[PDB]
């Protein structure tokens, strides 16, 4: 592989995609999904211009979080974005910058509660089950005007959109149609949330139904670092 390549491929359907369905490329962030690869890799992509990672487990994501400070890397962004057992809450607290899987008020105040004071407030979204029924991680729509009012009040997380993994679908339809699900919740958040800017959603295969549906950030894995 050739991970600087990789990255400047994603990022032309990246913005192909936004463009075609008359959107500005700005408005779509690439988050780039490290999990299970080696912090050389991400070496790579930061040389190549990437920023913003994502990792799905707590000590593996600490420890390249660790790793590139100790090098004295500037200007990166570090998603937690798989789900989050209580008794590794600490760690994602003290060393992101993002959570993207709130699904229940007792993790969030966790969260809360261990975050340094003085680390700006953890970005933290609200993960949506939308259409996966084999999974357990993220509330049903009907929940998410009483989990983000509960999660709005922690003055130490700032609640800043949804993220959604839907089951895996091969028609475009449905992946259009159910990203389509999640931009109308997001909508709906926006209009009376301050600073509801992020709405999580889109791997690979998606991502073109994700951004026409009004993501604002995918999350890319396969793409750039090869198969897992
Ligand atoms: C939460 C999450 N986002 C993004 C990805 C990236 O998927 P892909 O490799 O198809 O780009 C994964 C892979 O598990 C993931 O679990």
């Amino acid at each position: 592989n050739d991970i600087a390549h990789n990255l400047a491929q994603v990022r032309d359907k990246i913005s192909a995609a936004a463009t075609r369905c008359g959107r500005s490329p700005e408005e779509i962030t690439l988050l780039a999904v490290s999990k299970t690869k080696p912090a050389s890799a991400i070496a790579e992509a930061i040389d190549a211009g990437q920023r913003q990672f994502g990792e799905n487990y707590v000590q593996e994501g600490v420890d390249k979080i660790r790793h590139f400070q100790e090098l004295g890397v500037t200007g990166l962004e570090w998603h937690f974005i798989g789900p989050l057992q209580s008794n590794k809450s600490r760690l994602v607290a003290e060393h992101f910058d993002w959570c993207h899987t709130i699904d229940r008020l007792r993790i969030a105040t966790r969260l809360n509660d261990q975050r340094p004071a003085e680390l700006p407030p953890l970005n933290v979204l609200i993960q949506i089950n939308i259409s996966d029924e084999n999974s357990k991680s993220g509330i049903q729509l009907a929940e998410l005007d009483e989990l983000a009012a509960a999660v709005a009040e922690l003055p130490r997380l700032r609640l800043r959109g949804l993220m959604a993994i839907p089951a895996p679908e091969s028609e475009y339809v449905r992946q259009f149609e159910v990203a389509r699900q999640m931009a109308v919740a997001f909508a709906g958040l926006k209009t009376r949330y301050p600073h509801i800017d992020t709405l999580s959603l889109g791997m690979s295969d998606d991502m073109e139904a994700a951004i026409a549906a009004g993501s604002t950030m995918v999350r890319i894995g396969t793409a750039i670092f090869g198969a897992r």
